């Protein structure tokens, strides 16, 4: 049931594919690998998420095992796989003597401890007597080769397994893991986009005395919340950054300052049409899925309608995998298209040249190859099993839980830029952020027709559940936390939207200090950065905070795109203030680093190592050593995405 060795064996599984994924990138790969393993060798594969089983009986698995693992924080596994991680990292010598395995790890050489989770896992497994088949995969998200790195690894590993298991190959064909059935009418027990089953009429939400919706909210059960206040934070005519405030009072959701909110999106309507159209699918088509065996888990709530699945369940937007092309060879519209497809599916460069570079979505790519010709010979089941599941997007809460107990503010820079290849094509946009903007404009009664909103969304949702600008959401507890003692000095470094956590930190300290109106607040310094003065987040708030925190606060701003001047980064300002900074560090100061800006984590860490190197007059190595210590002792925290 939860005993891995037992489940494999009880379902006569030939192969075991395991995956530890947060954002669901490994999940998707693991699944692709399984489908190909079944298409080519007919093997009865089990594709399990390492968080739904108890690997104590791992050494009793009579089948070869593939492990897809991602990396987060210090080279470590993704929360929600901590169990799996512990089993593996606390495995004694000769504890996995029977385990034959191969693994593909996902990473980003932009971080330190690049793919350190897969690396760590591999180090323990071998040591626990487990033999590794084929090369250790290593996807580099930083270099944007993740998908190709897989393709490469995948092919080699398949030759490794063809041998080890003496498998006879066969032209690869699709084999649904479900029993696709087409219903005739919609019920209160059938979904139309509802986040989870609990929100279907036939089910009852679990409230309490005063109706407060209860239950634990997470990836399996969100909490539809109403954005009670929105506003634009920028003032540029190109970029946009929305500030959204969610009212969580209607539930029993508590959150700590420095946590994360996960927003569950819905595809933009213009993109939903495109998908439906190129495949010639009927939105209304009611269908249902029946797992063809115990280990198969239905992807979303069913029954449901095809349009409800393409608008709420599948990630119909994003980079097209070459492997997806290779999988569509079967269902190619005509012979000429079936041809172009076969070539692109094998030539890495051609695929990048004809597809990747143009920023195509699946719909677009397919339309491109077919010149409009519809792929009406593709089964919804294929799509359900071939298009990545939609996933929630995380945000760093910018509100303090001390002064906003049940209100969560979210600072979200909008992802919407012009296609660099096709000047005439629609901008490359991001689902969730442009969604939040739509709600920001709508809610604020702005003639959207005027604005530069690239797309729009169903703002009523499933059975008007999202009625009144509400979205599925849930809090993800983190370890980004202000020092226990208020007296402790604090150093916060966050460029762009990376200030979101610190807004809260500051609001938290400002709130606390007024809860005394005694306590002297240790020094707090925030190093902010942004292009110009149009993208200066909460510019008007900071001065107001400084009044209340007096000489306990200090903000240091760097701009990188001011006309007629040198480009300035926070790590530049750190060295300018290397004495104030070095002193604080010698005072038990805590160092917080948050933001995106690829290479900003390493850069900032490297500036600190230098501030330390110079300060204590030590080598650059000793200094990086001291910095690794701060990161282990929790004095140096990071929230870099
Ligand atoms: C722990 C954590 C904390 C975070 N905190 C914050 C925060 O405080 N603030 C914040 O703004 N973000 C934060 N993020 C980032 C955020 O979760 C999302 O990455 C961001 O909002 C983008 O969302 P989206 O819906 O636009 O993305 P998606 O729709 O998934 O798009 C991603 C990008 O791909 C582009 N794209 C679209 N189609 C294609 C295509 N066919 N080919 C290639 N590219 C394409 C989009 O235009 C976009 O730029 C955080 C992430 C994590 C993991
Ligand atoms: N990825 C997506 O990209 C978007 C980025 O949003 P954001 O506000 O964080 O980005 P942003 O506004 O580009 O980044 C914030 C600031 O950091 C600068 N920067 C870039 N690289 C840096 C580095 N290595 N070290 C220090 N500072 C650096 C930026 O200047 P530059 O002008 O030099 O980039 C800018 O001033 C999001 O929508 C996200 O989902
Ligand atoms: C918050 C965050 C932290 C990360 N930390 C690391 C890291 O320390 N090392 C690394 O190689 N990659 C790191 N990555 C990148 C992931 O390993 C990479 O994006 C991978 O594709 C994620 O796959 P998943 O969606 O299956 O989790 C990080 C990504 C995020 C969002």
């Amino acid at each position: 049931n939860r005993d891995i060795a037992q489940v494999v064996t009880e379902n006569n599984k030939n192969y075991l594919v395991l995956y530890a994924s947060q954002t669901g990138t490994a999940e998707g790969f693991a699944k692709a690998f399984s489908k190909e393993l079944v298409a080519k060798f007919n093997l009865n594969v089990m594709c399990a998420d390492v968080e739904n089983y108890d690997f104590e009986s791992l050494n009793d698995v009579p089948v070869i095992v593939s492990i897809f693992i991602s990396t987060y924080g210090e080279g470590d596994f993704p929360d929600g796989a901590v169990n799996f991680e512990d089993f593996i990292c606390n495995a004694e010598a000769g504890a996995l003597s029977n385990l034959r395995y191969n693994m593909f790890g996902l990473g980003n050489s932009t971080y330190e401890f690049f793919n350190g989770a897969a690396k760590k896992a591999e180090k323990h497994l071998s040591a626990a007597g487990a033999i590794r088949l084929g090369k250790l995969g290593e996807a580099d998200d930083g270099a944007g080769t993740t998908d190709e790195d897989y393709m490469a690894w995948k092919d080699s590993i398949l030759e490794v397994l063809k041998d080890e298991l003496h498998l006879d190959e066969q032209e690869a064909k699709f084999t649904s893991q479900f029993q696709y059935t087409v219903l005739n009418e919609i019920t209160d027990s059938m979904s139309l986009g509802e986040p989870s089953a609990h929100y279907l009429p036939s089910h009852q939400l679990n409230r309490n005395a005063d109706g407060i919706q209860l239950g634990p909210f997470d990836l399996s059960q969100p909490y539809i919340a109403p954005i009670v206040k929105s506003r634009e934070l920028f003032s540029s005519n190109d970029r946009n950054c929305i500030h959204s405030e969610f009212d969580l009072s209607g539930s029993n959701i508590k959150y700590s300052t420095g946590d994360h909110l996960a927003v569950w999106p819905s595809n933009p309507l213009e993109k939903v049409e495109q998908f439906l159209s190129i495949f010639n699918l009927d939105p209304e088509t009611i269908f249902d899925l029946k797992p063809l065996d115990p280990t198969v888990k239905v992807p979303f709530p069913t029954p449901t309608t095809i349009g409800a699945a393409i608008k709420h369940y599948l990630e119909i937007t994003g980079p097209v995998s070459r492997q997806l092309f290779s999988s569509l060879i079967q269902f190619a519209p005509n012979a000429d298209v079936k041809e172009k497809l076969t070539l692109l599916s094998k030539d890495k460069d051609q695929f990048a040249v004809e597809i990747t570079s143009k920023y195509f979505n699946i719909a677009d790519a397919l339309k491109y190859l077919s010149d409009g010709a519809k792929w009406d010979t593709v089964p919804m089941q294929f799509l359900v099993e071939s298009v990545p599941q939609m996933t929630p997007r995380y945000y760093s809460i910018s509100s303090s839980s001390l002064s906003e107990k049940q209100t969560v503010h979210v600072t979200s820079i909008v992802e919407n830029f012009p296609n660099p290849e096709l000047p005439d094509a629609p901008p490359v946009v991001g689902v969730t952020t442009n969604l939040l903007r739509n709600i920001q404009l709508a809610q604020n009664n702005v003639n959207i027709a005027e604005t530069n909103l690239p797309v729009h969304y169903d703002l009523n949702g499933p059975r008007k559940l999202f009625a009144n600008y509400k979205l599925p959401v849930h809090v993800r507890r983190s370890n980004f936390r202000l020092p226990s003692n208020p007296s402790t000095p604090v150093i916060m470094i966050g460029p762009g939207t990376g200030v979101a956590p610190f807004r809260g930190f500051i609001r938290e300290r400002v709130a606390f200090l007024e809860s005394q109106k005694n306590v002297s607040l240790g020094k707090h310094i925030l190093f902010y950065g942004s292009r110009n003065t149009d993208d200066f987040l909460y510019q008007d708030e900071w001065p107001e905070y400084a009044k209340k925190l007096d000489g306990s606060f200090e903000m240091v701003v760097a701009h990188s795109r001011l006309p007629n001047t040198k480009k300035v980064y926070v790590q530049d300002k750190l060295k300018d203030y290397e004495d104030q900074v070095f002193e604080m560090i010698n005072n038990g100061a805590f160092i917080y680093v948050c933001g995106d800006a690829k290479g900003m984590a390493k850069g900032v860490s490297t500036a600190l190592v230098g501030i330390l190197s110079r300060g204590k007059s030590i080598t650059t190595d000793e200094a990086t050593e001291l910095i690794k210590m701060l990161k282990t002792s929790g004095r140096y925290q990071e929230d870099v995405w």
